[PDB]
DNA sequence: CCGACACCGCATCAGC
DNA sequence: GCTGATGCGC
DNA sequence: GTCGG
C-alpha cells in the first residue's frame, strides 16, 4: 500500500458516489482509479503522474494534488459532517440495506443500529440476518479459517454425491491471505449446459450443509445461486467462531472454464476484461465468450477448454489467478 | 462533444 | 399467476 | 468521472 492514502480517498468517494449519491458510473470511475493507483509500484508525487494512469482523469487528478498537500480532501471532510450522507453509509453496511432502502430508512427516522434493532419488523428477510450479523459480517476471514471451510465443504459435497465438484473461487482462489467471505463453485454431471437431468441439485448440497451444522441461516435461494451464513465448529470451552457470508454457484459443467474464471474475479478485473472482450468484438459472462456480430448482437458459444482459451479469444496474455486482483 | 460504461440470479412489488 | 421494472449483491 | 472516436 504505497498509495493508501489516495486509494483509501478514492474508495470513500466511489463509496459516497454509490450509496449517497445514487451515481454507479461515477462509483465505478472511482474504482478503477483507486484499482489502477493501486498497482502502481511507485509513490505518487503529484497528480499529474496519476493522470497518466488510465482511469485518472483530471478531477481526481487535482484532488490528488490536494491530498498530497494537506493529507486530506475537504469534499470529504464535508461530507463526513454531513448527517444524512453519515447516515446513509452507515446503514448501507448492513447486508440487505442498499442505496435506496438506506436513503428510505433515515426518512422514517431509522438511521442507527438502535433503530434498526427496534424495527426489526420493518426489514425483508435478508436484511434481518444483515442485522443480525453485522458485526461479523465486517470481520474478515483468515485463510486459515478459509482453509478448514474448504475442507468442511469439499467433504460433506462428496458424501452427498461422488460427481460433485466444489472449488473455492473469490479472493480465496486469487491467493488472498485474508478474504471477505467464501464462495464456491460448483457442478455436477447431471447440469450441462444441455439438459438438467436431477433436479435440487443446489438444494442437495446447501441441505447437507444445514444439517451438519455448518450453514446457519440463508440471505437468498435459487435453483443455481445461494447466498447465505455459515460458521466453523469450535471445541469445548472455545470462543465460537464468528459467523461468514458464504456464496455457492451451480454452473453447467460444460461451461466450468467460464464459471471459474467468471468467480474468481475479481469484479474489477472481469469489469475491464469484459470490456476488453467487448472492445475485441467479443462478450463474456460466466456461461459463454461469443463474438459480436456486426449488428451488436451475440453470436454462437465459441469452444472453450481452458481459463487461457477464453484469454487467448481477446488478445490477452494469461494472468494467474493471484494477479487477477485489482 | 458524448454515448458507453460487464453481466446476471434472486427477492419484491406493481400492473394486468 | 405471469411478466417486467427495480433493488441488491455477484 | 473518464475515455475513445
Ligand atoms: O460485481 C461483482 C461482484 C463479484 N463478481 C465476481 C468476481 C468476484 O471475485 C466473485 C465473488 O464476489 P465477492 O463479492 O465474494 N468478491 P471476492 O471474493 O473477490 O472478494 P471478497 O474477499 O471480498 O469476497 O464474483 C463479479 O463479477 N461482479
Ligand atoms: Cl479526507
Ligand atoms: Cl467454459
Ligand atoms: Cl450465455
Ligand atoms: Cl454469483
Ligand atoms: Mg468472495
Ligand atoms: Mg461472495
Ligand atoms: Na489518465
Ligand atoms: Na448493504
Amino acid at each position: 500500500t504505497l498509495n493508501g492514502g489516495i486509494t483509501d480517498m478514492l474508495t470513500e468517494l466511489a463509496n459516497f458516489e454509490k450509496n449517497v449519491s445514487q451515481a454507479i458510473h461515477k462509483y465505478n470511475a472511482y474504482r478503477k482509479a483507486a484499482s489502477v493507483i493501486a498497482k502502481y509500484p511507485h509513490k505518487i508525487k503529484s497528480g499529474a503522474e496519476a493522470k497518466k494512469l488510465p482511469g485518472v482523469g483530471t478531477k481526481i487528478a487535482e484532488k490528488i494534488d490536494e491530498f498530497l498537500a494537506t493529507g486530506k480532501l475537504r469534499k470529504l471532510e464535508k461530507i463526513r459532517q454531513d448527517d444524512t450522507s453519515s447516515s446513509i453509509n452507515f446503514l448501507t453496511r448492513v447486508s440487505g440495506i442498499g442505496p435506496s432502502a438506506a436513503r428510505k430508512f433515515v426518512d422514517e427516522g431509522i438511521k442507527t443500529l438502535e433503530d434498526l434493532r427496534k424495527n426489526e419488523d420493518k426489514l425483508n428477510h435478508h436484511q434481518r440476518i444483515g442485522l443480525k450479523y453485522f458485526g461479523d459480517f465486517e470481520k474478515r476471514i483468515p485463510r486459515e479459517e478459509m482453509l478448514q471451510m474448504q475442507d468442511i465443504v469439499l467433504n460433506e459435497v462428496k458424501k452427498v454425491d461422488s460427481e460433485y465438484i466444489a472449488t473455492v473461487c473469490g479472493s480465496f482462489r486469487r491467493g488472498a491471505e485474508s478474504s471477505g467471505d467464501m464462495d464456491v463453485l460448483l457442478t455436477h454431471p447431471s447440469f450441462t449446459s444441455e439438459s438438467t437431468k436431477q433436479p435440487k441439485l443446489l438444494h442437495q448440497v446447501v441441505e447437507q450443509l444445514q444439517k451438519v451444522h455448518f450453514i446457519t441461516d440463508t440471505l437468498s435461494k435459487g435453483e443455481t445461486k445461494f447466498m447465505g451464513v455459515c460458521q466453523l465448529p469450535s471445541k469445548n470451552d472455545e470462543k465460537e467462531y464468528p459467523h461468514r457470508r458464504i456464496d455457492i454457484r451451480l454452473i453447467p459443467k460444460d461451461q466450468y472454464y467460464c464459471g471459474v474464471l467468471y468467480f474468481t474475479g475479481s469484479d474489477i478485473f472481469n469489469k475491464n476484461m469484459r470490456a476488453h472482450a467487448l472492445e475485441k468484438g467479443f462478450t463474456i459472462n460466466e456461461y459463454t465468450i461469443r463474438p459480436l456480430g456486426v449488428t451488436g448482437v451475440a453470436g454462437e458459444p465459441l469452444p472453450v477448454d481452458s481459463e487461457k482459451d477464453i484469454f487467448d479469444y481477446i488478445q490477452w496474455k494469461y494472468r494467474e489467478p493471484k494477479d487477477r486482483s485489482e
